[PDB]
């Protein structure tokens, strides 16, 4: 995996299951292409994503849906998604994790980043 | 003032300042719209975005230029930018203060919303 | 007014009002001497804790009662108290605000220290 | 492992390597006494500070030596520790993740509770 996330519920102190992901890549014109999606696992994190050869050096957007979680669980959140939008590959391949942390009105996200 | 922007520099332990800001609204047509943008003053705040008028329900963007604030201090940063996508509900009356707390490779917002 | 403490609710979005906060001076003998304490405001705010004059160079905790505050709203909590320990050092003229942000399972603090 | 510790580093977007935790639980007489301790690893984790049998219920304290972490890497940071102040086991055994995000003015622990 040179891409994965992964995300917590700061209400529960568990993994926040089944959200939904999408990633996109920006494209030549300019506009947010998809690129590969899924959703968590019991454990909180997404696998699978990509591939070295597909993750190409570029911008991405991963959007976390953090607003269908929350409603699912009974709960009227204030965001509607959790964007994460940053430069990959640049200096070559890296892996990266991307984790988020939510609660109903706040949430934070890191990106940890290690060359294989 | 309906909407507030707070910026902290998690790493300095300051406010971070003349941090640029853009604001958009969705458009019926699906695309965001420029709405109201600044720069956060000395204290990490910028105050009148916009107007209790013009600040009607819809769905909104908060971009927060986190790249440029940590290239200016010579940090290298993770994200592009920090985005927040929230929909404004009229709920009686409200008042929405967006909050971020920045380090190169991880931020944080909250939503502090409160009736005056 | 060189210290202040303020505390948010990531659950609703809000201040977190009447919150218990003690401050702790370490002393020679290496305990932890009460020095302050109140409770936040409206605003989730507590100012007057000390004057420059009281506030000298040494080790302080604060303690904020999370546990009593997530149990008023009904809401089960991990964490017994959220304390923030650090030294106070004159460096020039300086006021700390210790922000902390909460949820039930996760908080985090921050230390926005300014000269006035 | 019942109790696991993990740090990560937001101004790197790295684990925190070699960050010295002890943990502490209160004793009949109200006093800390020293339970475990460790440093971790090259994935920021650390492992194997209890068993199921040692780690009983009661209250306790996870301190993670952030000032030691910045300082050794040059950085003169605000807190002396992070305190992490919990009961733990009071409806049976839980697996315990108690993790760290640090940067120099500002850190967040969430805990994650599992039931084996």
């Amino acid at each position: 995996c040179p891409l994965m996330v992964k995300v917590l519920d700061a209400v529960r102190g568990s993994p926040a299951i089944n959200v939904a992901v999408h990633v996109f890549r920006k494209a030549a014109d300019d506009t947010w292409e998809p690129f590969a999606s899924g959703k968590t696992s019991e454990s909180g994190e997404l696998h699978g994503l990509t591939t070295e050869e597909e993750f190409v050096e570029g911008i991405y957007k991963v959007e976390i849906d953090t607003k269908s979680y929350w409603k699912a669980l009974g709960i009227s959140p204030f965001h509607e998604h959790a964007e994460v939008v940053f430069t990959a590959n640049d200096s070559g391949p890296r892996r990266y994790t991307i984790a988020a942390l939510l609660s109903p009105y706040s949430y934070s996200t890191t990106a940890v980043v290690t060359n294989p």
